C-alpha cells in the first residue's frame, strides 16, 4: 500500500493563447501573466476551499501559454482515492502498453483530468474539465516525466520549472457530491478529447483517460 | 434526517421490445420474456452493494417493465450526506415539484437500469441494476417517494398494466460496502461513449420528460 500514498505530480496548462476563449472573463493574455507573477497557492478540488490536496508545485509560462505543476500531498485525500480505485472498472483496466498501474494516479487522471485557473493567482483547481480550453491534467510519480509529456515545451522553460519544484478538510461526502455535478458538464469528452490533441498528449504515452 | 432516509421507489424499462440491442447478447425479446415470467435491487452490479430489491416486472406493449425500491438504511445514508454536497442537488428540481435531495442525487447518480439476466444464445433474471447509464436502449430509471408516482411518468403504461404491477408490490439492511465503494463507479461513468445523450434519448423515447419528474438528463 505504501507506494500509493506518495506525492503526486499534476501538470498542465491553465491557459491557452492560441485558443481564442469563446467563453466570457477567463480571457487570459500573457500580457498580464508575466507582470501578474511568493504565498503558497495551493491545488484543491473543483475550487472548494476545504477540499485542498497541496500545492502549485510551480509556474511559467511558454511560447504557448501558463503551464503549472502541482504535487497532491494530503496524506488523507490521497487515501480515500486509492480505496476508490480499489473499486473502479477503467482503474482495473490499467494503462497503456508499456506504462505500468498506478492505481492512485489513473484515478484521479480519470476524475480530475483536467486543471483549471482562478486569480495576485488565487488559486490552481483539479476538475473534470477546464473552463478554458486545452489544460488536461496530467498526473505521475516524476514531475519530469510528466512535463515532457507536452510535445510544446522546450528545454528551457522545463528547466525554468526544474528549478522551482494535511489541509484537507474533507471527504467521501465531499467527493461524492461534486461526482454528481460533473456528471451533467455537458459532452465533457470533447472539451477534452481537445484539449489531448491541442498539447499533443495521448493515451499511447501517459496515464491520460481522455 | 427522516423524511429523507425513507423508502425509495424507481421505475422504468429493462428493455424496449421496439429497439435493437447494440451486440447481439442484449437480445431479449417478448416470448422470452414472457417465458421467463424477490429478485434483489444493487448498485452498478456490485454483489455486495445491494440497497434494496426489485418489486414488479411486468412485461407490457413496449416491453419488460419493473418498479424497484431502495431501502438501505445505509446507502440512504450515504446517498443523504452527498446530496447536500452536491450542486446539481441544490439547484433543485423542475419548478411545480417539490426538493428532494435524496431522490435528487439519486436520480442523477443512477439514472439508469441495467438488468441481468442468464445468456440469450429457476433463476433466470439474476438481478436488476441502477447505473449511471443503460446498456439497452430506453432504461431511464424515474424515482419517486409513491411507486405510484413512478409510474404515472410513462405515457405508455396503461391502467391494466398499473393495475397488474400494483397487485405485485402492495440480514436487516442488505448493503455490505460503504462509501468508498461507491466512489469508484463515478469515474467509470464519466467515460461511457455518449453519457449524456444516450439519456437524452431513453427519455424522449419512453416519453418520461423531465418537466414532469426528476430525471437529470
Amino acid at each position: 500500500q505504501s507506494q500509493a500514498v506518495a506525492p503526486v505530480y499534476v501538470g498542465g496548462f491553465l491557459a491557452r493563447y492560441d485558443q481564442s476563449p469563446d467563453e466570457a472573463e477567463l480571457l487570459l493574455p500573457r500580457d498580464v501573466v508575466e507582470h501578474w507573477l511568493s504565498v503558497a497557492l495551493p491545488l484543491n478540488i473543483n475550487h472548494d476551499d476545504t477540499a485542498v490536496v497541496g500545492h502549485v508545485a510551480a509556474m511559467q509560462s511558454v511560447r504557448d501559454g501558463l503551464f503549472c505543476l502541482g504535487c497532491v500531498t494530503s496524506p488523507r485525500f490521497l487515501e480515500i482515492v486509492r480505496r476508490a480505485s480499489e473499486k473502479s472498472e477503467l482503474v482495473s483496466r490499467g494503462p497503456v502498453s508499456p506504462l505500468q498501474p498506478d492505481k492512485v494516479v489513473e484515478f484521479l487522471s480519470g476524475s480530475y483530468a483536467g486543471l483549471s485557473l482562478s486569480s495576485p493567482f488565487k488559486h490552481v483547481a483539479l476538475c473534470s474539465v477546464g473552463r478554458r480550453r486545452g489544460t488536461l491534467a496530467v498526473y505521475g510519480r516524476d514531475p519530469e516525466w510528466v512535463t515532457q509529456r507536452f510535445p510544446d515545451l522546450t528545454a528551457a522553460d522545463r528547466d525554468g520549472l526544474r528549478a522551482q519544484w494535511d489541509p484537507f478538510r474533507s471527504d467521501s461526502y465531499g467527493l461524492l457530491g461534486n461526482y454528481v455535478d460533473a456528471l451533467y458538464i455537458r459532452e465533457r469528452l470533447p472539451k477534452l478529447r481537445y484539449d489531448k490533441q491541442l498539447v499533443g498528449v495521448t493515451e499511447r504515452e501517459s496515464y491520460v483517460k481522455a
